[PDB]
């Protein structure tokens, strides 16, 4: 466990239109990190009361979460948010 977090800790999320996790509020509704990103999936803004505590926030953009290679996690396929296109074709 972490040395300034508390065990059972909540993190409450709440997102914009298409479902990104701009904000995060602590029990207590307290600001744990905030975030904007550019409209094609880059981050463009990244900002946190800790550094460890931030670390662990795994979902960002439309409700997905960013894998430690920089791509976006789907389902069914992953998202460049770079340039801006997927990694495969459509399956369907």
């Amino acid at each position: 466990k972490p040395e300034d977090i508390d065990n059972n800790q909540l993190r409450y999320s709440y997102d914009n239109l298409i479902g990104s996790s701009q904000l995060e509020l602590d029990s207590e509704g307290q600001i744990i990190s905030e975030e904007e990103y550019y409209p094609y999936g880059g981050t463009a803004l990244w900002a946190a009361r800790n550094q460890t505590e931030a670390s662990y926030k795994t979902i960002r953009y439309s409700g997905k979460e960013r894998d430690a290679t920089g791509l976006y996690y789907y389902g069914y396929r992953y998202y460049q948010p770079w340039i801006g296109r997927w990694l495969s074709s459509d399956p369907a």
